[PDB]
């Protein structure tokens, strides 16, 4: 729900061309404005608490950064909210690598300092993007980037306000459970974690212990090593560096996201979306 | 698996409203056949929280967690037979007694301790100890009650822990607090330092500062754990067993069961005697 919210069919002002997939919720659409011709992506989401997708539709409002799913309005009809956003016509760089296989290390260079920038910005407005990886990164026909789902950031947000409607008396509580109940137990530097791993997926087509059962992993994690590139003779010393940094366990050494943007692999001065047209002609 | 599906009035007449829990209603009950004093707890009935209620209460065998002898489910209406406590809670009698004795207060403590290391031994956090779940019946015997705020997180965890998907890009300290959450039983410890000053103030400390004030002032770094009023009114160890609870720290704050060793839970003299003179002050 929003003030802005139109309130009427979506297909007054498009055309649905395809579905394109699911997201954390949703049906994500291909559509095309019927006045100038241009696509948009449509997420519709059947509706409930609505709390989730109020925090959703104001993220995505707040956000005015070329890194971030332009967002164009929402439309509310039949019960079925309809988010329009910017549609990014290669998909997500899990639908491009799945075709074309590993990415070069100049083309994760360039990824990880378009996602990096994104990350600066959300963090920058108090935001925590909590689901960064392949298939939340969008590259479009111009190979640009940009981060989107929000889903994710939009449940914990909702999550965490109503834990705090709901946490009664505190005078018995423990500091340590005062926190965690005020600001969670992390931070946004999560995301510089899940930017390392994606750079991981990028070169090996699979985040570590992928194969491992989920559960297992949340304890594994829960003596843990970070993980590493399998290849060292594959990557350079650069590269290592970069993942040995944003993958610090302690997330008090972990770098910010500004911090990370002046490191040497995301700073090469030969960085640019021709590097992602060329692993498009690959698709091709 | 164990409910039974049957109307509790064919075993018990209901003789009075004793007021709520985190959840549900108490009534004093009578059974038909021996005559015996029983708690039933009415709730009107996701069934996940009541059913993690009923799992910590019926695998707890100690003398200073309150009995549980089974569940009826009839008309919508769960009602869970418990142990009836003659005295109620230490809230109850501080209300109409006054403070607490410090050898009261003492083998209160001690009683809880014990509890609360049985709890942790069995992986179980009790997570609201308070004047309030602290139950005394006529033998002055204490014992532990309402697992309601225990079976809600223990809920919520399962809940959020089976609906966050693919976590093998989440950062080591997201992947804690989705197994754990942000604290430990540790918790406890310092609920009963704060139950210990309750005891002997008939107040928490900060009862009358906003609920929501409260938890940010523990959230500063210059958050000074409380302490007893009237220093000259209570020996140093009672000083001491207040300033080891409440430590700040976590990591720093004494298990239960290195509490139990504590010169002022450990006194030769502590016994039922001690309250069964509260009830004696309350009988007038
Ligand atoms: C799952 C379909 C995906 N494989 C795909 C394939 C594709 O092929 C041409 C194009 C697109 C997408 C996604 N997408 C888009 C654009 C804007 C927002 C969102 C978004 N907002 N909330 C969740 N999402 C996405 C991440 C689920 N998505 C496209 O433009
Ligand atoms: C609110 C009534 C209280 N003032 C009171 C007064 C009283 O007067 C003689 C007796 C009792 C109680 C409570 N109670 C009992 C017993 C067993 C379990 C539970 C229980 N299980 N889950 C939540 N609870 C309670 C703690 C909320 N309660 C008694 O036997």
């Amino acid at each position: 729900v929003d003030p802005d919210i139109f309130n009427r069919d979506p297909r007054d002002h498009y055309d649905l061309l395809q579905r394109l997939g699911g997201g954390t919720y949703g049906e994500v659409f291909k559509a095309r404005d019927k006045v100038s011709g241009d696509l948009v992506a449509l997420k519709m989401v059947k509706m409930d608490d609505v709390s989730t997708l109020q925090k959703e539709i104001l993220i995505l409002k707040t956000c005015r950064h070329a890194n971030i799913v332009a967002y164009h309005g929402s439309y509310l009809w039949l019960q079925k909210l309809w988010i329009c956003m910017e549609f990014c016509g290669a998909g997500s760089l899990q639908d491009i690598y799945q075709v074309t296989g590993s990415l070069s290390e100049l083309q994760i260079s360039y990824v990880c300092r378009e996602v990096l920038q994104g990350l600066a910005y959300l963090h920058s407005q108090k935001k925590i993007h909590r689901d960064i990886k392949g298939a939340n990164i969008l590259i479009n026909d111009a190979g640009e980037v940009r981060l989107a789902d929000f889903g994710i950031s939009a449940q914990i947000g909702a999550e965490l306000a109503r834990r705090l409607e709901f946490i009664g008396t505190p005078y018995w509580m423990a500091p340590e459970v005062a926190a965690v109940a005020l600001k969670g137990g992390y931070n946004e530097l999560c995301d510089i974690w899940s930017l390392g791993i994606t750079a991981i997926e990028l070169a090996e087509l699979q985040p570590p212990l992928f194969d491992v059962h989920p559960l297992r992993v949340l304890f594994l994690m829960t003596g843990y090593q970070p993980p590493r590139l399998k290849e060292k003779g594959k990557w350079s010393a650069a590269f290592h560096n970069f993942i040995k940094v944003t993958l610090t366990k302690s997330p008090k050494k972990r770098p910010s996201a500004t911090k990370m943007l002046s490191h040497q692999l995301v700073s090469q001065p030969g960085l640019n979306r021709g590097l992602i047209l060329d692993l498009l002609d690959k698709l091709k």
